[PDB]
């Protein structure tokens, strides 16, 4: 038999982000006695087939895992998929080996049945994969059937079918049977809450964390899996899990310390929301502070922590703990200010809102008082949006004086989001719904609710593909933001006008401190044709931290990079 597992990173996006998933999976598999090799194609974009050809001629893994982090850019005006490029890589893999292929990933978990069938692979995993993957590797290595592996999606001849999880929720003392889609499960049992995830650098066939760090990819640290809220736009409760799988505090800080020891000082939390499940977050910060104080030589004394938060809970004690631990920046998904828009959108599982604008105001103030940078995010175009609701949000958000204020437009729809479900209900398989849009749509988009679909794959694929299999990435954009539908226009032309309308709301004296969506022709639009001079300047001068922490001074940083190159 063989105990060799290959893990492939097909992510070709630059600036590059380390495939943290593979470090989690490597640790679990190695701890269970398997040999793991990683083939990272991110730094082999221009010759990834050569990389594959070399590997499979020399090595014969008995299982091949592929991490699919992003399905598309998720920019509603762009609709640029990655799954076609992912399939090309998987198709080449299957030409080189008969070993089974298993897929996983956060993006993968938003539509895992559709992707198992689209990629033509044997197995898929929805949610955290470290435990399921070990059971799968054990079954394959021992030549066993995989029909008893809880949670495993298996591609049968009639489509993808999931083995039920063994851990079921309980209501009224009776277990609740699993959904054939596996949707909106807690998935805590899937999480390795104990181990320190080994983060290596310079090791062949392992994720090279320092390489990503030197190319701008901040250290990543997971503290807890899942999200217990149910925001209507958000894939993460379903795709990650609806309850918190909290990691052991000592293991998280051990991992952060290991990163810092290698010089990976800027670390970004990879929780869904760092300040939800707040007691764990505060206990984590307390432990970081305790280690920093206990030993001046502990490399955590140079930690630069970057976190992502919701507006609440964010109190004075939390801000003091962030400051003491080394937090340099907080990114907050405030998203809007109007209650008529936030109602039914930014909600708990019970359906109620959980913050007010005062919570964002307090967050920004507390961070300002402590020298912590802030990025406040807004999303425009959700149901209810009109030009006056956008202006009201712009005016209120801009007055915060956040370090950076980021604005997004439109929503890419996914099958296991309240928005996607509700919009599919409105279609009921017989009509289109207001606000539904796709740049490649040939006529009205008629979605089907899950109960009207023959399979999970059918329900999932319709949000990305049309009936003929062509890419047709589905979006929502408030009809309150579009001109009268009687004036004909190209789909991308309407998006262009909507983006231009938003730009017109920003005072030019504030452009230095805002991030706006752009399309071709607009100021500072970034394309795949030419390099970003700001990104190259940050690297050349050795700037550290989150990209947005240097946005205000981007012109100066480019000037100084020109100066340093000449000197
Ligand atoms: C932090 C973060 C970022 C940071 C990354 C910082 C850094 N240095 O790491 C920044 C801001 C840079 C970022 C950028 C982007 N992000 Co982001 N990001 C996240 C976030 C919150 C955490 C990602 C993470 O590291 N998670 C922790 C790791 C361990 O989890 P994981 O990858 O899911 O891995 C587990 C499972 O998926 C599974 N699994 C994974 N791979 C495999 C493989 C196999 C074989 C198996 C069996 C299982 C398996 O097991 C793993 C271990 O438990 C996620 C949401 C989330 N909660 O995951 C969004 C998210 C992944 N990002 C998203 C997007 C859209 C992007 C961008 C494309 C945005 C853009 N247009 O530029 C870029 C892409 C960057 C790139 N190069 O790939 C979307 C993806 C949606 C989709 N449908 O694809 C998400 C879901 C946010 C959202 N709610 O929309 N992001
Ligand atoms: S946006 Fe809402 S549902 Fe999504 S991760 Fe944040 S709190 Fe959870």
């Amino acid at each position: 038999m063989s105990r060799l597992v290959l893990l492939v990173n097909p992510n070709k996006v630059h600036p590059p982000i380390a495939p943290y998933a593979l470090d989690v999976l490597t640790t679990a598999l190695e701890d269970e006695g398997f040999e793991v090799e990683v083939l990272d194609l991110t730094f082999r974009r221009d010759d990834w087939k050569t990389c594959l050809h070399e590997y499979f001629a020399e090595r014969s893994p008995m299982l091949v895992g592929v991490t699919v982090r992003n399905t598309d850019t998720v920019y509603a005006f762009e609709q640029r998929p990655f799954v076609g490029e992912h399939r090309e890589i998987i198709t080449e893999i299957r030409r080189l080996t008969d070993a089974p292929v298993v897929g996983g990933g956060i993006g993968f978990s938003t539509m895992p049945f559709a992707l198992v069938e689209y990629f033509g692979i044997e197995y898929g995993v929805k949610g955290p994969g470290e435990k399921i993957l070990c059971e799968l590797a054990t079954a394959i290595s021992e030549g066993r059937d995989t029909a008893g592996i809880p949670g495993l999606i298996r591609n049968t001849e009639r489509g993808a079918v999931r083995v039920p999880p063994a851990v079921l929720t309980v209501r009224h003392g009776k277990t609740q049977p699993a959904e054939p889609t596996g949707q909106f499960e807690p998935r805590v049992w899937q999480v390795d809450q104990l181990s320190v995830y080994r983060r290596r650098s310079g090791v062949p066939r392992k994720v090279d964390n320092l390489e990503y760090y030197r190319r701008g990819g901040l250290g990543s640290i997971l503290t807890k899996n899942g999200c217990a809220y149910r925001c209507s736009h958000c894939v993460e409760p379903d795709a990650k899990g609806t309850r918190y799988g909290q990691r052991e505090l000592a293991s998280v800080v051990d991992e952060m310390e290991s990163l810092a020891a290698q010089g990976i000082l800027d670390q970004h939390t990879t929780d869904s929301e760092f300040n939800l499940s707040i007691a764990h977050a505060k206990n984590l910060l307390r432990e970081i502070v305790r280690r920093r104080h206990a030993d001046p030589d502990n490399p955590l004394n140079r930690l630069r922590l970057w976190v992502y938060c919701q507006p609440s809970p964010f109190d004075e004690e939390f801000a003091d703990l962030l400051a003491a631990a080394g937090c340099r920046g907080v990114n907050v998904g405030s998203d809007h200010i109007r209650p008529e828009l936030l109602s039914g959108w930014k909600v708990t599982e019970k359906g109620g809102t959980y913050y007010t604008f005062e919570d964002t105001e307090r967050l920004v103030r507390l961070c300002r008082e402590r020298g912590i940078l802030t990025m406040v995010e807004a999303l425009f175009g959700m149901p209810g949006e009109t030009p006056e609701t956008v202006r009201a949000c712009v005016d209120a958000f801009m007055a915060l004086d956040a370090t950076v204020t980021g604005f997004s437009l439109g929503l890419r729809l996914f099958p296991y989001t309240p928005m996607g479900i509700e919009i599919a209900e409105q279609c009921a398989g017989v009509r289109t719904a207001p606000g539904l849009q796709s740049n490649t749509a040939d006529g009205p988009i008629v979605l089907k609710p899950l109960r009207m679909c023959a399979s999970p794959a059918e329900y999932e694929r319709q949000f990305m593909f049309d009936e003929h299999g062509n890419f047709r990435l589905v979006c929502y954009f408030s009809p309150g933001l579009l001109p009268d539908p009687a004036r004909a226009a190209d789909p991308e032309e309407r998006w262009h006008g909507a983006v231009a309308d938003l730009w017109a709301l920003i005072d030019p004296a504030d452009h230095h401190r805002v991030m706006l969506p752009t399309v071709e022709g607009m100021s500072e639009h970034d394309n795949n044709y030419a390099d970003n001079p700001f990104l190259t300047s940050l690297g050349g001068l050795g700037y550290t931290g989150a990209f947005w922490s240097h946005w205000r001074g981007r012109e100066e940083i480019m000037r100084k990079a020109r100066e340093a190159a000449a000197q």
